[PDB]
């Protein structure tokens, strides 16, 4: 239904340089909550949360 | 011009209960970075990157 959590899968090879944003979702039902959206094609797809440069990404943001 | 960076002003009381998500935009060039959808309207908001609860909510998405 609509209760599944929106991230079933994620992509563990997205390049920063491709991200146009990272979208952290307040879903603390669910186990994956980091979505990045894609330069190349303005796709959404849900990201693996130990994906090498997120950390820093973030820290920097802040 | 469209060569504005994307957040001109932020906003600093927004409850984390009242955020969908945050976005973290991938915007060098800028100085601010993080916008959040609003629970309450929907509406995208540009937020303080000091926000006392922001770092805390990222470190757990992780």
């Amino acid at each position: 239904l609509s209760y599944r959590c929106p991230c079933r899968f994620f992509e563990s090879h997205i390049a920063r340089a491709n991200v146009k944003h990272l979208k952290i979702l307040n879903t603390p039902n669910c186990a994956l909550q980091i979505v990045a959206r894609l330069k190349n094609n303005n796709r959404q797809v849900c990201i693996d949360p130990k994906l090498k440069w997120i950390q820093e990404y973030l820290e920097k943001a802040l």
